[PDB]
């Protein structure tokens, strides 16, 4: 049963479209697909849901980019759907605008700036290639299960300096901050609520460890970074440290999934990349304008008209990022990856002050993974009538994906 609410006042009845973000229709062929069903030539740019508490969708990619790139007018006050699960959420720095937002992002950026990064590349190569050497010699795996869901957490819990037994109670608590269960707003707060909390519990005992501490790994840097010239305060600090993890363990890990069930059913994109290691290197940002996975919100700060739809202090507007990168308005042929496409603009990553701060590792990994694979399984298919089973919500999900190659 199809949880509805009213629409208010000002919504007009033309702008009402009967969209699910956490179920959308036409979702089993994908959730790139079903986002794209949305997205038809005479669209409007704002549209109106009854589902999931009532929101509005932004349709086109120059909104989602204006409306991240303006936190003076859409608020990261409330950044999740329904409203009683945005309320509840309690990350940090997702939560601020600026100029509360900047000293807490400087923070992180001491901790994940590209330069950082770069020194990360030799360990993150030896534990894709550890995966890959486990099955390579095979001719099959599956790779949800034995590599995307394996390689960024053992990445990410590695640099954080966290035991990778770990994992598994993680990554329970990320699913239900991204994908709450519930069939009510209500329902689905809850869901969200126990999750933050479980992330809580789970760092403060970190977070309490290492203030002052002397371990070299990523929460202890970023941790002792002063805030206005003092140590940061507990409440922002179980919210930034368990921001991290969130970041850290499920969004490169679905990413991975949709891009290569891409990439298994394009022999010919995966050649270019073999035959061309710079095609690869300089193609990555196209894997991120194709494969999006975030759809989040902002909180309308004042009464207006926008892209001519009027708007009430208090809406809540998605922003589902595939929107941008594949909005054919933007890009041609846009569910094409083409690995020399000269402009790859897009909103994978967002726009604005929290643009995502994890984008220089995001990148390093996907190109790690990409080199040590083709380097080890240079070609590769999707099983026979295989079907990945996909999930939409704030971070879209795939499981299920079959892979088989002759053994090299
Ligand atoms: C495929 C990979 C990734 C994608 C698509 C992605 C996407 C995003 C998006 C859209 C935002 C903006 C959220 C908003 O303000 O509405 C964001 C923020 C953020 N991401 Fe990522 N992310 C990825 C990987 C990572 C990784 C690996 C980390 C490592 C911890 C990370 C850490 C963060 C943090 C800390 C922020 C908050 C930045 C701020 O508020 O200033 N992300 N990410
Ligand atoms: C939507 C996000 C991708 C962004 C960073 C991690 C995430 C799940 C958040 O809580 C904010
Ligand atoms: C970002 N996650």
């Amino acid at each position: 049963q199809k949880h509805r609410v009213a629409p208010p006042p000002h919504v007009p009845g033309h702008l009402i479209r009967e969209i699910d973000a956490y179920d959308l229709d036409g979702l089993e062929q994908g959730f790139h697909e079903a986002w794209k069903r949305v997205q038809q030539p005479d669209t409007p740019p704002l549209v109106w849901t009854p589902f999931t508490g009532g929101h509005w969708i932004a349709t086109r990619g120059t909104l989602i980019d204006e409306i991240y790139r303006s936190p003076e007018r859409f608020s990261s006050r409330v950044i999740w759907v329904p409203r009683e699960a945005g309320e509840a959420y309690d990350m940090v720095p997702t939560k601020l605008d600026p100029p509360e937002h900047t000293p807490y992002r400087k923070a992180i950026d001491k901790g994940l700036n590209l330069a950082e990064i770069r020194k990360l590349e030799d360990q993150i190569r030896t534990i894709a290639v550890e995966i890959i050497e486990g099955f390579a010699d095979r001719g099959h795996c599956e790779f949800g299960s034995e590599f995307s869901t394996v390689f960024p957490v053992r990445v990410f819990l590695a640099l954080a300096g966290l035991p990778v037994e770990d994992a598994t109670k993680l990554g329970l608590l990320a699913n239900e901050m991204t994908r709450p269960s519930g069939n009510t707003p209500e329902e689905q707060g809850r869901s969200l609520e126990a999750a933050n909390k479980g992330f809580f519990e789970y760092v403060a005992p970190i977070i309490a460890a290492r203030r002052g501490g002397s371990g070299t790994d990523l929460i202890t840097r970023i941790l002792n970074v002063e805030i206005d010239g003092k140590p940061m305060p507990d409440d922002r600090a179980l919210g930034l440290v368990s921001l991290l993890l969130l970041g850290g363990l499920d969004t490169v890990v679905n990413f991975l999934g949709f891009m290569m069930i891409y990439l298994s059913r394009h022999p010919e994109t995966v050649a270019e990349m073999r035959r061309e290691p710079l095609k690869l290197q300089r193609g990555v940002e196209e894997l991120f304008r194709r494969f999006a996975v975030v759809s989040d919100a902002r909180y309308v700060v004042s009464d207006m008209e926008f892209h001519g739809t009027m708007l009430k202090e208090g809406d809540l507007i998605l922003l589902p990022t595939a929107l941008h990168g594949l909005d054919d308005r933007h890009h041609d042929d846009p569910m094409t990856v083409d690995l020399s496409r000269r402009d790859v603009t897009h909103s994978t990553f967002a726009q604005g002050p929290h643009r995502c701060a994890g984008m220089h590792l995001a990148r390093l990994e996907v190109t790690v993974m990409l080199q040590e694979w083709l380097a080890r399984i240079p070609e590769f298919r999707l099983k026979d009538r295989a079907v990945p089973i996909y999930h939409s919500g704030i971070v879209a999900a795939v499981e299920n994906i079959p892979l088989e190659w002759e053994p090299q």
